[PDB]
């Protein structure tokens, strides 16, 4: 908090943890690709998982903001399926990595392949993991048996950009009784994350920035699947983006301060405790 008010030398270093989708007909798409090299006044090389992607390349805006250049020269923060094909990812966590070429600066980060018959689950950050850092009791283990059965939880952040990494450290350093909140990409509200390629629609909303990014997260797969199974949050406004994405309302859970879930289909009060011995009914296990 005092760190940057004074330090200073904390602009943002680093990448937003990327989502790509195979397609049935293998194609991939991707989420806008969000990095930024700290300090910089040039091309950026990427290797992916300890090995150089040859021939692929980004480059640098004068405020920072990266992007692939594209002909149809677009600037494009969503790069072609041709060139998220020679990344050759793996399902689920894959390592990437980011060097400008100015001397020569490295960032790291991380990039998800999902299946287009993938099931996410959804789950807000503060008021939601976090208990308005004081920890919700027992969220670790419910999303770990959700995360066994098979769904893959992703983290919903609208935290400014310079608490990015701090927000990954939290997530992973949460223990409870021995479990451990399941590894997942933690997506940004495009409000935090604003620069000349994304102003268009970004600068023109208000509560929608969480529902504009669940349908960002939408697109990237096809239309006639819904990929979000259930929302985890702790607002209203949670519950209204969920709704409007597609989530059906009884797969929608909002806590609120004394740590009282409410199912809003079934219009029944209950815990992380109390929906974690129902997870088989609530969370099937996936074939
Ligand atoms: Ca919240």
């Amino acid at each position: 908090s005092y760190l940057f008010d004074s330090k200073d030398y904390s602009t943002f270093s680093g990448v937003v943890d990327i989502i790509v989708v195979r397609q049935p007909d293998d194609s991939l798409k991707s989420m806008p690709f969000h990095i930024r090299f700290g300090t910089l006044k040039i091309n950026i090389q990427i290797t992916v998982n300890d090995k150089k992607i040859e021939d692929v390349f980004m480059l640098m805006l004068p405020e920072g903001a990266c992007y692939f250049p594209e002909l149809n020269i677009q600037k494009k923060l969503r790069p072609s399926s041709a060139i998220l094909k020679k990344f050759n990812l793996k399902n689920g966590y894959n390592k990437i990595q980011f060097i400008a070429e100015s001397g020569k600066q490295l960032i790291e980060g991380k990039i998800y392949l999902y299946n287009y018959d993938t099931k996410l689950v959804i789950s807000d950050v503060d008021g939601t993991v976090t208990k308005s850092e004081w920890t919700h009791d027992d969220i670790a283990e419910l999303y770990t048996n959700i995360q066994k059965n098979g769904y893959k939880m992703v983290y919903l952040s609208s935290r400014p950009l310079y608490f990015y990494n701090y927000t990954q450290g939290y997530l992973k350093g949460i223990i409870q009784n021995g479990f451990t909140m399941p590894d997942g990409p933690i997506l940004l509200s495009p409000d935090q994350i604003i620069s000349s390629l994304n102003r268009e629609v970004v600068y023109k909303k208000a509560d929608e920035f969480k529902g504009a990014l669940l349908k960002d997260l939408r697109r990237v797969f096809p239309e006639e699947v819904n990929p979000i199974f259930a929302g985890f949050g702790n607002r209203d406004t949670d519950a209204t983006a969920c709704l409007y994405a597609g989530v059906i309302i009884d797969n929608i859970f909002i806590i609120n301060e004394q740590s009282q879930v409410e199912i809003l289909g079934k219009q029944e009060k209950s815990s992380y405790k109390k929906i974690n011995e129902k997870i088989q009914e609530l969370f099937p296990r996936l074939p």
